């Protein structure tokens, strides 16, 4: 399970790039520097969707729902982050420039260094790679493991660009879900996993004047936990985050994360109704006046992007990520 081939990718209007089998179209088409769009890099979202002109490809993830029943039974409309190339490829796509990478994304062999509780629910898994760890707040990596050819998932970096190497993400302690790299063989310190990245355009934007809130459900902590970060080294002042963990009072230790607790209002929502009427009710008619990014769980992300829209928040001050 180990040798890969390489083909030309022709995407109509921009010079011929390579793809391969060992790669989503996706990441060939970032490698290549040509901005593809893409949200989840994940197969939910729908945004980087082609349309196979010509050549053959192969999808990791058949059933993936960014893909709608008629395009999965009628036409020529695949996935870019979910199939990978069979042979000469062209295919048509509305590149756009706020998708080329920020920073270069590469390929990286990463060792396990460091693994620690972060809450009842979430588990921090910090990574060294030969490289220099550089990467936005808010970005993410896609994750592979050996034991697992096809099985690339996301996580977004919950601590910050660093010349050690260093890239840390947070994980459930439960495996729920259905399939992850993050097999309990491989959270041990000293295994071996390779990250993608840095992927992602929801990055934090500085100059703003704004205040920022950070709506962190789940292992999406780690990109509020990066922003609010990233927020307060900018401009000192006060981050409101809400978050949600299942268990009463599971407080995360600020200081371990390199968090002032101080210019930090927290507010946990325990796992009725939820996080978004918990962040509405504290909050009421000021929201619009925020910088606001999310992450969590797909329909979290989407209930609380309708309720911001719906209370007026300008859309270009929501910025989130959400992986399926
Ligand atoms: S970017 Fe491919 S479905 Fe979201
Ligand atoms: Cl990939
Ligand atoms: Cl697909
Ligand atoms: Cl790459
Ligand atoms: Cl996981
Ligand atoms: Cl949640
Ligand atoms: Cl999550
Ligand atoms: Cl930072
Ligand atoms: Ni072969």
């Amino acid at each position: 399970h180990h040798h890969h081939h390489h083909y030309q990718l022709k995407i109509e209007g921009q010079a011929p790039g390579t793809c391969g089998s060992d790669k989503s179209l996706l990441v060939s088409a970032l490698a290549n520097g040509i901005g593809l769009p893409y949200e989840c890099a994940s197969g939910g979202c729908g945004v980087c969707k082609f349309e196979l002109l010509e050549g053959t490809v192969q999808s990791m993830w058949p059933d993936a729902p960014g893909l709608s029943s008629r395009d999965r039974e009628k036409g020529n409309r695949h996935l870019a982050c979910q199939c990978i190339a069979l042979s000469d490829l062209r295919i048509k796509v509305a590149v756009q420039d706020k998708y080329i990478p920020a920073i270069p994304i590469s390929k990286m062999e990463a060792e396990v260094v460091a693994v620690r509780a972060l809450t009842h629910d979430l588990l921090s898994v910090k990574l060294r790679t030969d490289v220099p760890a550089n990467f936005l707040p808010g970005q993410f990596c896609l994750i592979e493991a050996e034991q697992l050819p096809g099985v690339v998932r996301a996580y977004s970096m919950a601590n910050s660009m660093n010349p050690d190497g260093f890239w840390e993400f947070y994980i459930k302690r439960v495996p729920t879900g259905r399939f992850s790299p993050w097999l309990f063989e491989n959270r041990k310190v000293g295994a071996r996993l390779f990250l993608t990245g840095p992927m992602g355009t929801s990055f934090f934007r500085p100059g703003t004047g704004r205040k920022s809130l950070c709506i962190g459900g789940g292992a999406g902590l780690s990109y509020a936990a990066a922003i609010a970060r990233a927020s307060i080294r900018e401009t000192d002042k006060p981050v409101k985050l809400f978050y949600g963990s299942r268990t009463p009072r599971d407080a995360v230790r600020w200081i371990d994360i390199d968090i002032d607790e101080d210019k930090l209002e927290v507010v946990q929502a325990v796992t009725i109704g939820f996080i978004h009427q918990v962040v509405d009710a504290a909050l009421l008619e000021t929201l619009p006046e925020y910088e606001i990014y999310l992450a969590g769980p797909p329909p979290m992300v989407d209930a609380t992007v309708r309720m911001l829209l719906g209370k007026g928040v300008p859309r270009d001050q929501i910025h989130f990520d959400a992986f399926f």
